[PDB]
């Protein structure tokens, strides 16, 4: 399935110059930002999708994540599979680990309160994370075998919602500057 979804969200802080490139390609150049999320992927997420990407540029200066990023409803859950980051490795309530695609990821949960989501500007929701224990090398074709994460989460009592929303390979930033260039398929 070729990508069909363009995610381009900013809370309005700083500069987020995002380019919707040809096919699965996008880029972001950002400066002194609030929170933003830019990426490409699919209108409807699947627990069985293999996400492929190649980050030809991964150059955060401060907090950025290079991450699978997506949502379900029923219930409302945000999830991440974080392959690389900048100055900050995201963590939460430690649940366990999962091995996938040549890496080991820690599994965490967090909760957001009064926060933006696909449902509104001020919402409360759980987040599920796989965060790689070390930054993944970038520049070569990489795979996220999402089933492995979903199954590990499930085994730790972290069940996703029944109603799948979008699923993207994203650049998320907070209080940072940077450059990224990623192709997704
Ligand atoms: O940042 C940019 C990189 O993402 C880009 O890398 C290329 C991304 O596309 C890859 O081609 C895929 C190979 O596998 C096939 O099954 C897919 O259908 C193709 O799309 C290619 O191999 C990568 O080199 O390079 C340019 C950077 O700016
Ligand atoms: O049109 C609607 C959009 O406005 C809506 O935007 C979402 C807003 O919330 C964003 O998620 C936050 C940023 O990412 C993480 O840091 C946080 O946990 C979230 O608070 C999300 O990226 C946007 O998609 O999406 C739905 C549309 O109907
Ligand atoms: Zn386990």
């Amino acid at each position: 399935a070729s990508t069909d979804y363009w995610q381009n969200w900013t809370d309005g802080g700083g500069i987020v110059n995002a380019v919707n490139g040809s096919g699965g390609n996008y880029s972001v150049n950002w400066s002194n930002t609030g929170n933003f999320v830019v990426g490409k992927g699919w209108t409807t997420g699947s627990p069985f999708r293999t996400i492929n990407y190649n980050a030809g540029v991964w150059a955060p200066n401060g907090n950025g994540y290079l991450t699978l990023y997506g949502w379900t409803r029923s219930p409302l859950i945000q999830y991440y599979v974080v392959d690389s980051w900048g100055t900050y490795r995201p963590t939460g309530t430690y649940k366990g680990t999962v091995k996938s695609d040549g890496g080991t990821y820690d599994i965490y949960t967090t909760t957001r309160y009064n926060a933006p989501s696909i449902d509104g500007d001020r919402t409360t929701f759980t987040q599920y994370w796989s965060v790689r224990q070390s930054k993944r090398p970038t520049g070569s074709n990489a795979t996220i075998t999402f089933t492995n994460h979903v199954n590990a989460w499930k085994s730790h009592g972290m069940n996703l919602g029944s109603n799948w929303a979008y699923q993207v390979m994203a650049t998320e930033g907070y209080q940072s500057s940077g450059s990224s260039n990623v192709t997704v398929w």
